[PDB]
């Protein structure tokens, strides 16, 4: 397939060039969701990293990536750090 | 544009053939900020992924997305875990 | 070059349209490493977030980026939390 053998290549070379620079164009984007009750979910596109909870607890858990859980049986607050890749920046 | 079309079906296969190598990479590279007090400051081109607190302190929020700020009374010491991502060698 | 140079303008147009969509399904992927005594590890390929001992113990470091440690005399289990970026889908 001598035709798409040659834009094969072509697609190889460039590529090369494109896929490092926006690699290092990536960023890291993460906030802080908080909420009322024992609960604090994510926004879909995003990780839970670590949870925080009112009241001094520092009895939690994290639900499937997704929602942390404060475990203390009063709890005023919960709140997760959320984060995602950001294409160029 | 039956010839476009042939050469976009061909540059998306060899993108996603190829995509995978090229991001094999790119990784999280996270670190520890300790200082005395309630406040604990990532450094510019970092993001702040979770805190923790000086003696039996659940409680913690960020502020502006930068600085781990312990909540609780009389807390000794505040780290705060800082990453970025970070390209190969 | 009319058609190499054709071809290297959809090969870089196809890119800008295919690169945000494949980033869009990596992920940070975070989970725990449970280990029996005062060390859990993380594999190589992630970073540590952060450590917990239990609900006797509150006090504890990372060693060398990569072992959580807990500091108090008695420990049954030691748990490390660690995340790296992959795909999904
Ligand atoms: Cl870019
Ligand atoms: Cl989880
Ligand atoms: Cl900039
Ligand atoms: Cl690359
Ligand atoms: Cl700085
Ligand atoms: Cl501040
Ligand atoms: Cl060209
Ligand atoms: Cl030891
Ligand atoms: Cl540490
Ligand atoms: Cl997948
Ligand atoms: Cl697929």
């Amino acid at each position: 397939c001598p035709i798409d053998e040659a834009i094969d290549k072509k697609i190889k070379q460039d590529f090369n060039s494109l896929f490092p620079n926006a690699i290092k164009n990536i960023g890291l984007n993460c906030w802080t969701v908080s909420s009322r009750g024992k609960l604090a979910s994510c926004p879909e596109g995003t990780a839970v990293l670590s949870c925080s909870c009112g009241s001094a607890c520092g009895s939690w858990d994290i639900r499937e990536e997704k929602v942390c859980h404060c475990q203390c049986a009063r709890i005023d607050w919960t709140a997760a750090r959320c984060c995602k890749l950001q294409v160029a920046s």
